[PDB]
């Protein structure tokens, strides 16, 4: 049926999207391994400039705040698998 292609779809972009998430956290790792800091690794300057320039390029069909929650779920992964 036409809905049980469209969910395949769905389930193949998010292994896409895991995929993506996790080079990405490896990327993350190599930057906490690079940067020699106080308590923890929290940059919240670095948070907005990330954060605006996924908003810039949000063309797609999720709310700016949305896009935003998803985006700083990810951070919290990143920072936590840093401090790991
Ligand atoms: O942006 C953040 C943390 C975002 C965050 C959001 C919600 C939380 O509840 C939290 O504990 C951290 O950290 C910077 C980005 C980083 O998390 C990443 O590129 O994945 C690496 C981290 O070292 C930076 O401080």
């Amino acid at each position: 049926t036409e809905l049980e292609l469209l969910r395949q779809k769905a389930d193949e972009l998010n292994l896409q999207i895991l995929k993506l998430i996790n080079e990405r956290g490896n990327v993350v790792k190599e930057i906490g391994k690079a940067k020699e800091q106080g308590v923890n690794r929290f940059d919240p300057v670095r948070e907005r400039t990330m954060l605006n320039n996924i908003i810039e390029n949000n063309d797609g069909p999720f709310e700016n705040s949305t896009i935003q929650h998803i985006f700083k779920e990810i951070f919290k992964a990143g920072l936590e698998l840093q401090e790991e």
